[PDB]
């Protein structure tokens, strides 16, 4: 804990219960393509991996690009608003932000992440919001960008996240990793990456920093 000076957060599945809008964007896509929708558990599994990778599991390769386009057509206009903070997230942020600069590090596009944080009234708790871009296509690149822009050594940061992508991102960049299990990733997966701390409830996070 003691060397940490900055705290990074994943957005979807960690701060934000975006599941209704993500689910709806997927099912809108399958409706438009005229194909049966996978079940809710399967679609839960699509919350975290790249969109193209998920659609590859259930569509022909020649249809992925069309699927991604249609998905984004629902998500930008509708899905993004079908989202709500997880319980106690405001409490967690108020508490941590009073002792640390906080950053979002997501593979959602920067502008989408900024829009969502402003919509859900949490934008103001952060000193930076970093999403995917040409500079940063994957989780590790986003973390690199956050660290470098804020003149941080990896030893000074920790990511609070709900997926294997967050855990691997942390390992690749040398920052600490705090796994959370109230979100979209499964605890069994997260523990395979040896997190530095784990929480099933937002206020449990706070104890690490005491």
């Amino acid at each position: 804990m003691t060397s940490i000076t900055a705290i990074f957060f994943d957005l979807d599945g960690t701060l934000v219960d975006s599941s209704i809008g993500i689910h709806n964007a997927f099912t809108y896509t399958f409706k438009e393509l005229g194909v049966p929708s996978p079940d809710a558990k399967t679609i839960r599994g699509f919350m975290g991996p790249p969109l193209e990778s998920s659609f590859a599991t259930c569509l022909s390769k020649d249809q992925i690009s069309e699927a991604v386009q249609i998905y984004r057509s629902y998500y930008k206009a509708k899905g993004i608003y079908e989202a709500q903070l997880f319980p106690q997230i405001i409490d967690l942020l108020e508490e941590l932000s009073s002792s640390y600069p906080l950053y979002i590090t997501t593979t959602k596009d920067t502008s989408t992440a900024q829009d969502m944080a402003k919509n859900l009234e949490i934008h103001h708790f952060f000193d930076g919001i970093y999403g995917s871009s040409p500079e940063a296509p994957h989780k590790a690149d986003v973390i690199h960008q956050a660290l470098q822009t804020h003149q941080l050594a990896p030893e000074q940061a920790i990511i609070i996240g709900d997926t294997k992508f967050d855990m691997l991102g942390a390992r690749e960049t040398g920052i600490q990793k705090l796994a959370i299990t109230w979100g979209f990733g499964e605890q069994a997966d997260l523990l395979n990456y040896q997190p530095d701390y784990i929480a099933h409830k937002p206020l449990e996070v706070l104890a690490y920093f005491q």
